[PDB]
């Protein structure tokens, strides 16, 4: 196993109300768990806690390896767009062209005249919603890890651009990684191995699609 949880609960004021409550999944290597709810619900502090920004105060944890975090709030910093997606890892043309091209941004940086050196974060370009969405994630994937963590990486995008995305890069391109990625849209939580559904902190539903199929619903 990869990634387990075992009976977690846990808190971010000492004797406020539990963020997370009895919380329980299992990750094998390789996996998608597809981590679902409402605002508020813990899907971010569930991901905090596997960085180990978040103790439990009852349960198990388990998980090893260097991780790679993409926040559900994009960001850029100032240099060119393949700075901000390397982002300090060693190059590679190969690796970084199969990232952004599963990540759709190839075809915005072809119309710049600068190509991949075009300039971010320095007042020049400003960028939309969904193309700071797109390098953030792209910059994600791009760091080699053990564990993929995405935070709602697919914001600003419409339905269609999200779901060719969703395919290309989280089930084509990290095919053989661990991922969990915290997203509410039906295709992703069909084609989890596993699915949370998180409400108030505790766990909604954990299980698969099928087995949520079987319940009617
Ligand atoms: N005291 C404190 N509370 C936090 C912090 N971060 C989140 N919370 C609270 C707010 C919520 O009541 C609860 C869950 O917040 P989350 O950010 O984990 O929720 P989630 O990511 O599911 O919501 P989202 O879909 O991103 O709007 O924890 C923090 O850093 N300090
Ligand atoms: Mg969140």
């Amino acid at each position: 196993t990869e990634v387990v949880m075992e009976n977690v609960t846990a808190f971010w004021e000492e004797g406020g109300t539990p963020v997370l409550k009895d919380i329980n999944f299992k990750i094998e290597r390789g996996q998608l768990l597809a981590v679902a709810g409402s605002t508020g619900a813990g899907k971010t502090s569930l991901l905090m806690m596997i960085m180990g920004e978040l103790e439990p105060s009852e349960g198990k944890i388990k998980h090893s390896g260097r991780i790679s975090f993409c926040s559900q709030f994009s960001w850029i910093m100032p240099g060119t767009i393949k700075e901000n997606i390397i982002f300090g890892v060693s190059y590679d043309e190969y690796r970084y062209r199969s990232v952004i091209k599963a990540c759709q941004l190839e075809e915005d940086i072809s119309k710049f005249a600068e190509k991949d050196n075009i300039v971010l974060g320095e007042g020049g370009i400003t960028l939309s919603g969904g193309q700071r969405a797109r390098i953030s994630l792209a910059r994600a994937v791009y760091k080699d890890a053990d564990l993929y963590l995405l935070d709602s990486p697919f914001g600003y995008l419409d339905v269609l651009t999200e779901k060719e995305i969703f395919e290309s890069c989280v089930c084509k391109l990290m095919a053989n990684k661990t991922r969990i990625l915290v997203t509410s849209k039906m295709e992703h939580l069909k084609k989890a191995d596993k699915i949370l559904i998180l409400h108030e902190g505790s766990s909604y539903f954990y299980g698969t699609f099928s087995e949520l199929q079987n319940l009617q619903p």
